[PDB]
């Protein structure tokens, strides 16, 4: 190695005045900047459109934090044939060269964190240990690709000899490629996806969720800065299913990575599979599609510890992640105990305005909001609603920590992913069945269990399947490097990210043998 | 490691009295055994149907190989279900008990080579080497698998450590799966794709083509003798589109292995990328499709060499290899000195009974015969026919080796897979002219140079896009271990066959974390 | 590895006011709590039993700091018949579940850090910092052994390939053993005899030392909520021989692990070299036996910074341990000006209550005030008593900081272990006749050498034959990882604790091999 051995990027806490004043001024500088216009990226270039996208604040929907282009398949044809001209020469850099060109990106956007975490909190309503972590986990993806990528350099393949011949196998990246990022982690997630396949010489046209544009666009500023050739990396913020669908159905993609829900993830799977017209290569699609994920805790376990731990499990970023805590699994008696905790530390959590570091920001926008209450109705004819469950006053999305129990285990809302602040309690007789019910959703992306048993610890380990299991923890918040994440079922194709395989998706192998 | 180090199976030439006294007892045990009906297996079992399958000898189509039972959708169901029975066990058992099961196939399976040598020469037209190269490759993916399985134990991912945290992510099984083997290497490929799958511990259901049902009811008898677990494998003869749509449409397949025709896989392909009713996850698809090889050969090549290995690239079993050089791309300088060579040496081929040891036995059914003599005639108005071009006499499917020159590099015959002894010559002039020829077809998977340059050799190392490519060598007989097999575009999925990156492909992450 | 790489624990000093006041804290908490009663921890449960053990603080004989259960010969037999019952299992649990189970052993005893402390302060008369390394390094062996543990995991042997074959060797625990630990080192000694064993499969019957049976039961507190399965970990105080003989002489002892005076372990090893009736094995026993530690000062040296550390070796823990410097051989050139050095220093020592934190507290019990006064007496008659030799004032047992000056190498208080604070100087001619006179004795544990001169330095890493050898620093302290533990001679078996080939020492192997 030629650079210091990986590290994560400390989260910041803000417990010092430096980091409060240092996180006021970047908040202040932030929104002194909302009227600010973000074109599109493509071929090294920033171009402006006719029309435009409008980013709201969650916390004040009436208050615009930005504008951007708007990207129609005019666009995302130009991204595309950018995309592959670069490919023709990035795939021949040095993977030297390019793992330094994503350290330079990783150094700049360092030096930029309170700047993004500030646009993270007005345009998404991360509070500021959120919107913290989701930049350092940006990153992480950065300085872990860079050095990750190494491993598969030319000639990487271990092989067996043969006399009187050379046998070489070594990879080689696919192509033109896009990404086609969530809101939620809209720093962190788009930022992984984009780097992991660039680093080993892809190209990509990058999609940002419509309620994450600006984010994105500055994200896009790094990467200009840090000096990507032209067409290596493209930035098509747009509106509605069309960018996305012409991209994913083009017979000139060569690869789709996609974060978001399981109704997308499933159309691109399907649209991913099909040959189309003109089209010369089986296309790879890697998705990441949510999950329905729950928390076991016996009667063993500490169970201050457990409410503490699936407080912040649940309703972190108003439990809005893919690894949110949505199902409190509890043994009879361990039922009683926890759910009194939970209540406790429930009811006394601060709903507001992001800036103002409560412990739950707005929901993202209107639609979610929508969507959230709507599945507290359903939960209301399914469960018994014993905290919260209703709009906060305020035009800002803000929904109060919610909680239902007594749920049936195969209840909409035991089953569905919510996406929003909204724990289901489903009280079962034993461990055993605690895994039962665990296992009976399609999903399987995060769970965790809290209990001192030994045998119940590494009977989870055994048999919970998720795609990451946490114990005696929250079940939120994956480092890169140290918990590879990514799930099984219907949470997606088990892309790790923030792992060496992870890389491995976006090459494919060549074996040339010379006999002399 | 607690084996000797991984070599490959030697291949029989069958030159000693010794080799030629075992084989001809083998051919003839194997004779006075036509007819010899052969059961379904499900579930450590044999099971009969009224129905059967016949295989005929194409040598001599009037002479039955052999019968065998035939599956339909109730027996696929049963061995569905014996599959994810026998999974529940077999996913837990140690992987180096798993492994020390191959080894001691291999070992059974090394004892029968000659019977199953004698087995391919009567079902599907092998002649005597091209038969001892599929029985050993064969042998060589149990070898090797079983090693490289072992590289995947618990717990083998490098993850990051975190302070007061234990951090262990590990590789499971995906489940049971479906294989839905090719005729023209029936033990090699069946075996291959059944036991890698297999060795890290998921099960199978095996579908063997058609043409090869007998030989692969023997590796079945290995299997069983061995003592796979009941369920664990599974063979499933049967007739038309019905047993392998019914599985590859299954909500409960979980992954799909296939290795044809570039049409059937683009069908499997697309059915993989769909939600079957009630699925509850996202299906994996690994096929590998054929492709349209070409040998390139310029004015400094040893022409004598080239044209050797042209016409055992060319011709060997009769050119229905997926790694067959159909193709023949000659610059200006070698185009009349390597054609005039080409054409002496194929003209003094031998054709005939595949128990006689021929240069070429017959091409595998009335099917491919008649698709073979279409193209031929295609061809006779794409280009010009210089040698053979026509069915010989006999009752047995035999076609004189083929070549067409002066061929249009977008002509039919210089694009569509023939598998047939069909050679299409194409000049051009000069290297670069060759490299774009021989890159310019939907397929990607082997590839020749013959050539004394080493800017020659080197360029075409890093841009003739095949994922199997050889210099100065034949293009067909990749090694097990020695030369990682699979193709780019439409050629497959990049599945590298006889590679340690094969068996990931059967494996899904799991990233568990304890908090002390 | 799945953890961090291993650290040692820090030494708490209680240089700052938050140490201080935590430690009061704990001396408060712990001292309120001496009405407390200790049962037996037998096959997972506390049992308790008629009569009663006290336990008295040595600073105030008079006070008693805990009671606990007293085990019989009928206890014993219960704790081994529980041992082997849970060894059947315990010993089929993968490595790194046993290892995840010591590791949370460690963040519990990390966690109540000053609370055993100040339970040693109490109960065997360690001053503050004593305390904190003595629970600093029982905390270090679990962290060391989980880790060291999966070195030996299944299959760990390196053996030579056989054609045709898997020749396959491992290691297993041997079974239930027991453990007889020192009063000097109560949380670390006792935690590693017990702990290293138990890693790797085996099971153990524990048997604190008389003198410290309470801090023996808060260890136990800490096994019991870790969860070690019932009867892997078992702990039987006792009074006088009945159950140590009992257990040691039992012909289903698997194996013995003691740490103690060369009397006992020279009767302990005989018993382990005997037949029982009935017994169907060749014992183990591993035995650290004490030591007679020198510190060689020659003329060359840095004549404070040698005093300092005789000091240190010769009076911490009041000179109570194996490693102690309990003699200081000077060359003429450095006898007068180290030797006033050393009583310049030792003078100053303070002596009194534990809990006050003077240099030195009491010796351990009456019967140990009784046995260093008598060396006293000893040495009045073969050196010169030129500073302390007698007992303070108060009811504790305080006894000064002694030295007796120009004592024959032969003499009896300059060959046999007082554990006591009495040091006997020696003056010799040159560094050889140092080394002679520091070989000179039935022991070899621990040794120093205070020295400028390169090849005096490198000589005695060559000749002087102790265990463990210091160079220009204390000879007491050796950390766990970093200085391997245990001596030459009599001092014991060499059985290094704190090192990789401890654990080989609980271990059996198996070679299996399986023709094909
Ligand atoms: N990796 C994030 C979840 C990302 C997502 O919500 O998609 C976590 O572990 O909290
Ligand atoms: N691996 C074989 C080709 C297998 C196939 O035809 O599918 C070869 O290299 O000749
Ligand atoms: N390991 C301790 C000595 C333990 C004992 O006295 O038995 C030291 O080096 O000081």
């Amino acid at each position: 190695m030629t650079v210091e051995p990986f590290r994560n990027e400390p989260i910041e806490t803000f417990q010092t005045e430096e980091a409060r004043r240092a996180m006021r001024e970047a908040l202040r500088r932030v929104r002194e900047e909302f009227g600010r216009h973000y074109p599109l990226y493509i071929g090294g270039e920033w171009v402006d459109t006719k029309e435009r996208m409008v980013s709201l604040n969650p916390s004040a929907p009436s208050e615009v934090v930005g504008t951007t282009a708007k990207a129609g398949k005019a666009e995302a044809e130009a991204a595309l044939e950018a995309a592959w001209k670069a490919f023709k020469t990035w795939k021949d850099w040095p993977q030297e060269d390019r793992s330094r060109l994503l350290l330079k990106a990783a150094a700049l956007m360092r030096r930029r964190k309170r700047e993004l975490e500030a646009t993270l909190v007005y345009e998404v309503g991360k509070n500021w240990v959120e919107a913290s972590a989701d930049v350092a986990e940006a990153i992480d993806f950065i300085e872990y690709y860079a050095r990750a990528a190494l491993r598969y350099r030319y000639p990487a393949v271990e092989v067996v000899p043969y006399p009187g011949e050379d046998n070489e196998s070594f990879y080689v990246p696919l192509g033109a490629g896009v990404v086609i990022a969530p809101w939620n982690f809209p720093v962190a997630i788009f930022t992984g996806m984009i780097v992991g396949p660039v680093a080993v010489g892809n190209t990509v046209i990058a999609k940002p969720a419509e309620d994450a544009v600006v984010v994105g666009a500055k994200v896009f500023e790094i990467f200009h800065e840090a000096g990507f050739p032209p067409g290596v990396v493209n930035f098509l913020p747009g509106v509605g299913e069309e960018v996305g669908a012409y991209l994913v159905e083009h017979p000139r993609i060569r690869f789709i990575n996609f974060t978001g829900s399981l109704e997308v993830g499933l159309k691109i799977y399907e649209a991913a599979g099909r040959l189309a017209p003109g089209q010369t290569w089986f296309k790879r699609a890697y998705v990441e599609t949510g999950g329905k994920d729950a928390i076991i805790v016996d009667e063993t376990a500490d169970f201050d510890l457990a409410a503490e731990g699936v407080v912040v499990s649940a309703y972190g970023f108003q439990g809005q992640k893919c690894s949110a805590a949505s199902r409190l699994i509890l043994t009879q008696g361990a039922y009683e105990p926890v759910l009194e905790r939970v209540l406790k530390r429930a009811e006394r959590l601060s709903v507001g305005p992001a800036e103002e570091n409560p412990d739950l920001g707005p929901v993202v926008s209107a639609e979610q909001e929508r969507k959230v209450l709507s599945y507290i109705e359903i939960g209301k004819n399914e469960g018994q609603l014993v905290l919260g469950g209703k709009r906060l006053e305020g035009e800002g999305y803000f929904i109060a920590p919610t909680v239902f129990t007594e749920v049936p285990p195969k209840a909409r809302i035991a089953q569905e992913e919510i996406f929003g602040p909204v724990l289901s309690v489903i009280r079962v007789k034993d461990f055993a069945e605690a895994l039962e019910v665990a296992n009976d959703t399609p999903y399987g992306l995060t769970g965790g269990v809290y209990s001192r048993k030994r045998e119940h610890l590494e009977w989870a380990r055994r048999e919970f399947h998720v795609g990451n299991l946490y114990f005696n923890r929250k079940i939120t918040g994956a480092l890169v490097g140290v918990q590879p994440f990514g799930g099984f079922k219907l949470s997606g194709t088990n892309a790790k990210t923030g792992a060496l395989d992870y890389l491995r998706l976006f090459l494919e192998m060549k074996a040339v043998a010379e006999r002399f």
